[PDB]
């Protein structure tokens, strides 16, 4: 049936009617979509990518040169194969911008982030909003829903990652969804080994230059009702390109309360954001009597 | 009200009447209680407290070595203020027992807590049937409870530790009951460091030479259908002595069924005791769907 | 000039003679030379190579599950690009064998890796006596100068990888010669990735199926004084094939004293070759008085 | 012949004559010497004695909340024996003070430090002046040594540890001398649990209030060409008392050329600091040359 590839820049002619239709399609039937002529210049997108990689390898030398001495400890020889070629690192946004004291970073780099992360919070709310409008809801429903108190959480993952040794590890590996509200998918070359769970088979995410690949989480399916479900997920390197990945997640605050749109009204339960992110750190059972409670629910 | 402290021995005299109400009163009012004349020579005990603080203090040496080399890679000078003086380690009893294949033991230490674990489920099979008398259940119906099919789990951590720098920092910290089913702790010296929880209060367990420490855990309550509550405790290393702890475990087996003994009977759940230790490790909300009828509970 | 590929059975024959120079001439001018024909059963190598990735499947798909686990309880979440595809253990054979106590191996596994061990022992000794024939040396020398008391330390490092990323990160990753006495190294497919510096120009083993790649270490350029000098090297993940690889060592004994053949005979060094890797885990200037001592020779 | 433990104020006063040679006393028979009345602040040394045990128990509390989520996961039970409560961190002062990056601290807290790292470094120049003097050397001799060209590294390492489990623990322990200039140790309460080694027998540092323990290291040894010796020494938990410690380094510049002063002349070497910290970090052996150089000597 085709994965959903949109053009953004079309919500401003007279395709918009066709355009807000494949995001409103996408919403319901994929809970993924990828995004060209988004917004985010091409400039920014290539500066981005190339500072990022410049600090990885400005680390791995550095953890080739620990890892030769550290081994010599032992009496052994490292060798590069002995390498742990993955590395990622946050950077949060918001509601507060670590950037200024991310560790070993060019300010060059950090400024590089500080405007990546101002656009990609530009695009995230205006995708919200389109979401809003397919959805029959007020303009910024969603950003308020997400706004808790000191505002939405706001930050970006960096990784680097070598290709996976052979496709055939990655068989038992279990898939997910996101837990968050809205995610924002950011990779270099052309092929990312996305792959999303559609009708019991798996799906591989179009390669697209400069695209940004967006997916909804648990939050808005509950925010829908049901309407937008987050669809389960999985990345797996290529041998054939992305070994970079900028994963930038747009969640609820904190003290957030999620439950189903009034007017989007089984019902989804009500809850504050972060009970939710706690029955996922596995903090809620440390305590007897909840998993007295749990046992006898089942 | 003064802790229950037992002589086990006296289950086979004209005591018995008294010393098995003690039981029962410890088992209902305090979730724990010490034990003397349980039955384990005082000859085996100082021979798993001599050996096991000597595997101890080689680890320790080398984890000096270690350190120095570690230190000195990054320029440091390590100092033996630097030293991490904590070690722990498990040992499987049933329904294996990895003894036998447990890194860098003594054969003689291998066969000295070889012997420890049979003594030790032993103790903890006959205080199971002195639960069950006292409870009104047959003989045996706990550790028949216990077996599942391959049998319950017993094993032993063994831990080594300094004493806490400063009573102060142990503020915050969090308390809790024990999952699993009986537990039986050998310590060292007089003092634990031990406390138990008793009406908003904490409790000192009274020190006493040679004496193995019993408490009862969530599992047990639920059989009891709440008769026997899984009490709140916490071990902080005394300045004093304890520095050594054998905390065995005696819980069902993974696949066992547990609820509350039909005779005994609101009502305690029903329930597989993995699905219990899996609500604990976190793993059963790794999925969207329980989350969603995790928040719809609360 | 062409690298030295060499058969080895050809030495049981009228070419022996050309096989023998192929020998020398590795020896003197390349300090590497590739294997095939060298007596291992096809069958087990592709048997060892058939074993080694399943234990290591069998690793990952456990190093994943931990992976998600640990990410969840920071409320990150794991992909699998966030992976560590690198896994290595040693095997010690000689002079004791702890293959049948390294942790998680299946006996099949270890019997297989026992019987390897032992063909690559005797695969290290023949090669060593040939050495000693073109050296001019009487049988066994070499084997002798390595027994020390309580004979040589032959050993398997078996490591798994994935390719690196970007060739272009190897950039000024440093070389090296290894220290001990001769190494055989097996590995899957026909690419290895694998290069030796000769004449100040990166040199690629040529890929063969079913070889053995032998490297001589510093050991015997002290035992030949000269003669045979140890080559530096560096293996570098291909995205083409070698992902697996098991590098075999035969050094001499912890107390062996090293020092030129006296029919070999600058001079070269006599000494224990435990101070020698002494001197490689920087245990030798943990004291001032010796570092005083280095510092005046410079 | 009794440790000595010296005034500074006094080289101010009369009294100057004697007290200037208690330090040239304690130069070439001690190797140490504990300081009072040096000049800081009994303020500031209590400020930042609070301030640090602050910011350790914040780390300590955080420390135990991930070890009980950690070992939650391993379906193991974190109890408070299992803690470590052994954190140390480093401050650069010069020739670039980090304090401003250094992870988690608070503002009132890095100025704390910065102002201490301050009146360290002046206590420090007028002991190696007083030194200077009677070495008869110039005023600013040493600290011209120590200089290279961007400076010298003055450090901090900050410590907070348990005490030892038990005293026969530190048996086998190793001792050392200070690789660098001179320390200048800051400790809490009392009785540190320091010790020097004069004669083949270990000394006590004598237990004083705000007192600041003086040390010479291996760089001031060449430098005075063995007129003042670096000592052997190790610190050891109290359970008595002392459980915080910041030693700061005031070291030559990484380039510093280091040799026995032309007037204070066996003869000692010259050398770049920075070699004899890499002969340190065992980082000049990494290749075959140096080795067979080094074996050679011997």
């Amino acid at each position: 049936e085709n994965f959903p590839i949109i053009s953004l820049d079309k919500v401003n002619g007279v395709e918009r009617a066709a355009t807000m239709e494949m995001i409103k399609d996408a919403c319901e039937n994929w809970g993924f979509f990828e995004l060209v002529n988004h917004g985010i210049p091409r400039e920014v997108m290539d500066t981005v990518e190339k500072m990022t990689k410049g600090h990885y390898k400005k680390c791995m030398e550095q953890r080739f040169k620990e890892l030769v001495a550290s081994k010599a400890l032992e009496g052994v020889q490292a060798e590069v194969t002995d390498m742990d070629w993955e590395s990622t690192f946050f950077l949060k946004h918001l509601p507060i911008s670590n950037i200024s004291e991310v560790p070993d970073l060019d300010e060059e780099y950090r400024e590089v982030m500080r405007d990546f992360a101002k656009r990609l919070e530009k695009l995230a709310e205006e995708l919200l909003d389109l979401l809003c409008e397919n959805l029959g809801l007020e303009k910024g429903y969603l950003k308020n829903a997400f706004y808790g108190s000191k505002g939405p959480n706001f930050g970006t993952k960096v990784s680097n990652y070598p290709p996976c040794p052979k496709p055939d590890l990655i068989k038992g590996l279990r898939a997910h969804t996101d837990a968050g509200g809205i995610i924002l998918l950011f990779q270099d070359d052309k092929v990312s080994g996305l792959q999303l769970l559609k009708d019991g088979q798996w799906i591989d995410v179009p390669p697209m230059r400069h695209s940004i690949v967006v997916n909804l989480g648990d939050q808005l399916e509950v925010i829908t009702n049901g309407k937008y479900k987050s669809v389960m997920h999985r990345v797996i390197a290529q041998k054939d390109g992305a070994r970079m990945s900028l994963a930038s997640f747009y969640n609820p605050g904190s003290d957030a309360v999620i439950y189903p749109a009034p007017a989007l009204v089984q019902v989804y339960p009500k809850f504050v954001f972060d009970d939710y992110m706690k029955l996922y750190a596995g903090l809620k059972f440390q305590a007897k009597e909840p998993r007295f409670e749990a046992m006898k629910a089942m």
